[PDB]
C-alpha cells in the first residue's frame, strides 16, 4: 500500500502538456484523480526544463510529489491539495500561455513551482488554528507569516527527506539560492505582506519605472506572482468559479446562507484581486486572460448579489 501508488506513477506515460490541458489559464481539476494530477505536476516539471536542467532522477521527483500531497489535509475544504495543485497549475500557465518563463532565471521558475505546490502545506483550516495556539508565544510580533513560516518547515522537511530530494542535482551555491527564493515565495502568500507591499508594484508600474533588471524588483514580482496564483480559482470560467467559492465558504463558516457570498466574493476582488491582476497585465498581457476572469466572475457574484 501506499508503495503502491508510486508504482503505478513511476511506470505510467506522462501525458503532453496539449493532451493534460495544463497551458489553460481556464484549467479544472475536478475531473482529475489524485493519480492524474500527480502526473500533470511531473509534465509540469518536464515541460519547464527542470528536469533536464537540474538531471532529477523519476523515481524521486514521483516520491516528492506523492509527499507534497501526502501532507494536505484532505479533511481541510479547500486548503488542501487540490488548492496547492492548482497554484502550480496557475504558475505553469502563467509562465507559458502568459509568456513569463522568459523574463525569469531557471532557478526562479524552479523555486517558483516548488514553492507555489508546497506554498499550503499541512494547512489545518482557517478558522482553526492549532498551529497558532501551541506554539510559542512571542507570536504577537505577529509576523502573520507565521502559518506561513509552518508551510516551508514542512517544505523544506519534505525536500531533505530520504527518497525525495528533487534539488539534490544542484551545486551548493545554486541550492542556497534555490531556497532563499522558496522561502520568500511561500511567505509572500502571507495576504498582509502582499497589502504591504503591492502599493511599490503599482507605483512602478503607474510611474513607468519598472524594471526586472534589478534585483529588488525581481523579488518584488516573484512575490506578487506567488499571489496572482495563489488567488488564481477567483479568475476561473464562471461555474467552476461558483464551486470553489463553496469551498471557500465551508471552510470559512466551518472551522445569510450562500446569500452572504456574493456580495463577499466582490468585496474580496475589489479589496484585493483586480488590481494585482491589473498589474500582472501591463507586465505581460498575455496573461489578461485573468483579469478578464477576475472581472467577468465580478459581474456575475454583483448581478446576483443584487437579489436577482
Ligand atoms: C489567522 N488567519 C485566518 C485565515 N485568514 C483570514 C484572512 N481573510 C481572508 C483570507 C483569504 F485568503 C481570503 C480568500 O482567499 C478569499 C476568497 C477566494 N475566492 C477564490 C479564491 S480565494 N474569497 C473570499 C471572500 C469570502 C470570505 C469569507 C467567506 C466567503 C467569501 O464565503 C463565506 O465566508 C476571500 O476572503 C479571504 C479572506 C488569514 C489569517
Ligand atoms: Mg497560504
Ligand atoms: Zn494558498
Amino acid at each position: 500500500e501506499e508503495t503502491r501508488e508510486l508504482q503505478s506513477l513511476a511506470a505510467a506515460v506522462v501525458p503532453s502538456a496539449q493532451t493534460l490541458k495544463i497551458t489553460d489559464f481556464s484549467f479544472s481539476d475536478f475531473e482529475l484523480s489524485d493519480l492524474e494530477t500527480a502526473l500533470c505536476t511531473i509534465r509540469m516539471f518536464t515541460d519547464l526544463n527542470l528536469v533536464q536542467n537540474f538531471q532529477m532522477k523519476h523515481e524521486v521527483l514521483c516520491r516528492w510529489i506523492l509527499s507534497v500531497k501526502k501532507n494536505y489535509r484532505k479533511n481541510v475544504a479547500y486548503h488542501n491539495w487540490r488548492h496547492a495543485f492548482n497554484t502550480a497549475q496557475c504558475m505553469f500557465a502563467a509562465l507559458k500561455a502568459g509568456k513569463i518563463q522568459n523574463k525569469l532565471t531557471d532557478l526562479e521558475i524552479l523555486a517558483l513551482l516548488i514553492a507555489a505546490l508546497s506554498h499550503d502545506l499541512d494547512h489545518r483550516g482557517v478558522n482553526n488554528s492549532y498551529i497558532q495556539r501551541s506554539e510559542h508565544p512571542l507570536a504577537q510580533l505577529y509576523c502573520h507569516s507565521i502559518m506561513e513560516h509552518h508551510h516551508f518547515d514542512q517544505c523544506l522537511m519534505i525536500l531533505n527527506s530520504p527518497g525525495n530530494q528533487i534539488l539534490s542535482g544542484l551545486s551548493i551555491e545554486e541550492y542556497k539560492t534555490t531556497l532563499k527564493i522558496i522561502k520568500q515565495a511561500i511567505l509572500a502568500t502571507d495576504l498582509a505582506l502582499y497589502i504591504k507591499r503591492r502599493g511599490e508594484f503599482f507605483e512602478l508600474i503607474r510611474k513607468n519605472q519598472f524594471n526586472l533588471e534589478d534585483p529588488h524588483q525581481k523579488e518584488l514580482f516573484l512575490a506578487m506572482l506567488m499571489t496572482a496564483c495563489d488567488l488564481s480559482a477567483i479568475t476561473k470560467p464562471w461555474p467552476i468559479q461558483q464551486r470553489i467559492a463553496e469551498l471557500v465558504a465551508t471552510e470559512f463558516f466551518d472551522q445569510e446562507k450562500k446569500n452572504k457570498i456574493p456580495s463577499m466574493q466582490v468585496g474580496f476582488i475589489d479589496a484585493i484581486c483586480l488590481q494585482l491582476y491589473e498589474a500582472l497585465t501591463h507586465v505581460s498581457e498575455d496573461c489578461f486572460p485573468l483579469l478578464d476572469g477576475c472581472r467577468k466572475n465580478r459581474q456575475k457574484w454583483q448581478a446576483l448579489a443584487e437579489q436577482q
